[PDB]
Parts: C-alpha cells; structure tokens; sequence
C-alpha cells in the first residue's frame, strides 16, 4: 500500500536530476555564446550531478524497496566508490565556483590574468584528482573495513550491501569532503558581502536625490541546509555506537542526495541561460 507510491516519487527525483543536467549540459555545448572561462565550473558539476543521477540513486532506490541486493558485493563495492566519488567532486566544484566569484570581485584589475582558459584545466583535474584518491583507493583496497562481529557478518554475507566504516576514514573523509570548504566558502562569501555594503553605501554618499541578501542567502542556506546534517551524524554515530539509528542516517544521507537537482537553478539563471533554454524548445 506504500511500496507501490514510493516509487513514483523515487522516479521523479530521478527524472528530475537527470533532465536538470542534461538541460544544462547541452545548452553549454551547442551555442557560442555561453561559453566563457568560468562556466567550465559549471560543466564539470553538471557531469558530477549527472553521473550521480545515473548511478547512485536508481540503484538505492532498488536496494530500499527490495530491502535485499540481488547484485554481488564487488557492484556494492563499486557503487559506494562512485557515491564517495560524486559527493566530493560536487562540493568540491562548488568551493571552487565560491573561490573565483572571491577573485573576481576582490581583484579587478588582474582578474584576467590569474584565469585563463589553461589553468581552468589543470584545476579542474586537480580537483577530480584528489575527489578520485578519496574514494577509490581506501574503499577498493578494503583500508577502510570495520572490526566488530557485526561488520565482519555483513562483509561475508552476499546478499547485504551495508555501509560499515572504521573511526579514522569517517573522520578523514568528513573533514576532506565538507568543512574545509564550509569554512573556505564562509570566508569568500562574508569577504564579498563587506564589498557589496561598501561599494553600495559609496554610490548613496554622491546619489543624494538588501538586494544581495536574498542572493547569498539562497546560496548558503541551500548547501547548509542540504548537506549539514548528514555530516553531523556521520562522525556522531561512529563516536557513540548507541545514538544514532540507521534509518535516520539512511534519510538524511538521502536529503543529501536532492541537492543535485537545485543545482541548475541556483546557479544557472542568467538572461543568457534563459534565451539558450528558450532557443533550445
Ligand atoms: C553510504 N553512503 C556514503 C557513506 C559515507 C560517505 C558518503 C559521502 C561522502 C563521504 O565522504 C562519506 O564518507 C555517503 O554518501
């Protein structure tokens, strides 16, 4: 009676996160016009949040509902890398999207040469690097594997695909992942904000006879409010074994999940945006 709903609603998230990207992805790639040094930032989290759609959710959705893994346990393992994989390419884009705006605005005169269409490059890999040694390397070479009998029945049995994690991963991966560039994005965004107040209050001291608060506001709320959570029971539950419930944990790592799917919104409503989508249907 309720097995038969969720799916609708499984498939919408999926549809929606799918469509959002591709929307976005072919919009960059067929005109001219959009394509400009800082919107590779933006390619790069589309692909992220597209394989993201097309890998981790179906496959969760059919491990939740089925309640079993008819797969074998090298695709479980597999598919745990993959999310590690996308979760820190994506947050790690967005850091950086954060640190170009701070250049930009703080910088004017060289802006033009710290970027260039070179180094979008090399820190465009450099980032998918250090997202790749995270979650392949201690994930596939079993660096990461639990110690107590549970964990050790969930690791021989093939039909259960549970995540079990030793303290010193969790930890690491926690502070890699999200609140480096928490802190990172806090400072760039409370940098650009004082600019606006004076740059603002500068054209009223000659004009004699807000506008930015919705607009950073949007932008950290969303990611606080998406991914925050999630990352406070991660190392929570490893520290105290009592506190935290699985199925808690499995519904805020799945609120994490949707913030793929506001992505294009947010950060992708230019005028120029608008007359590419327009153009397109
Ligand atoms: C079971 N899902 C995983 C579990 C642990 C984990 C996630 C995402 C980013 C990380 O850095 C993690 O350590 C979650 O998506």
């Amino acid at each position: 009676v309720w097995v038969v709903g969720m799916g609708i609603v499984m498939s919408l998230i999926v549809l929606a996160i799918v469509f959002g990207n591709v929307l976005v992805i072919t919009a960059i790639a067929k005109f001219e016009r959009l394509q400009t040094v800082t919107n590779y930032f933006i390619t790069s989290l589309a692909c992220a949040d597209l394989v993201m759609g097309l890998a981790v959710v179906p496959f969760g959705a059919a491990h939740i509902l089925t309640k079993t893994w008819t797969f074998g346990n090298f695709w479980c393992e597999f598919w745990t890398s993959i999310d590690v994989l996308c979760v820190t390419a994506s947050i790690e884009t967005l850091c950086v999207i954060a640190v170009d705006r701070y250049f930009a605005i703080t910088s004017p005169f060289k802006y033009q040469s710290l970027l260039t269409k070179n180094k979008a490059r090399v820190i465009i890999l450099m980032v998918w690097i250090v997202s790749g040694l995270t979650s392949f390397l201690p994930i596939q070479m079993h660096w990461y594997r639990a110690t107590h009998q549970e964990a050790i029945n969930c690791y021989a049995e093939e039909t259960c695909c549970d995540f079990f994690t030793n303290q010193a991963y969790a930890i690491a991966s926690s502070i890699v992942s999200f609140y480096v560039p928490l802190v990172i994005m806090v400072f760039v965004y409370s940098r650009v904000f004082q600019e606006a107040k004076r740059q603002l209050q500068k054209i009223d001291k000659s004009e004699g006879r807000h506008k930015a608060l919705k607009t950073l506001g949007i932008i950290m709320g969303t990611f606080t409010l998406c991914w925050l959570p999630f990352f406070i029971v991660n190392i929570v539950h490893v520290i105290q074994d009592n506190l935290i419930r699985k199925e808690v944990y499995i519904l805020l790592n799945w609120i994490g999940y949707v913030n793929s799917g506001f992505n294009p919104l947010i950060y992708c409503r230019s005028p120029d945006f608008r007359i590419a989508f327009q153009e397109l249907l």
